[PDB]
């Protein structure tokens, strides 16, 4: 019963692609630059657990 609910939506999925082929709009453009603001995101906490690796937590809102 699954091997026929597949076969339209490996259909409709292969048509959508050709469809954005053809009008120059990528599909996965958020998803490639969501990886590369997980990484920038991801050297501001290696940095700010620097700051309170050497400084507690009561330096850190003494500070404000």
């Amino acid at each position: 019963f699954e091997e026929l609910t597949k076969d339209n939506r490996v259909l409709a999925r292969q048509q959508l692609e050709v469809l954005a082929r053809y009008l120059k709009y990528d599909l996965t453009k958020g998803e490639k630059s969501l990886v590369k603001e997980k990484e920038a995101s991801s050297l501001l906490q290696q940095e700010l657990d620097l700051w309170a690796e050497e400084h507690g937590e009561i330096y850190a809102q003494g500070i404000k």
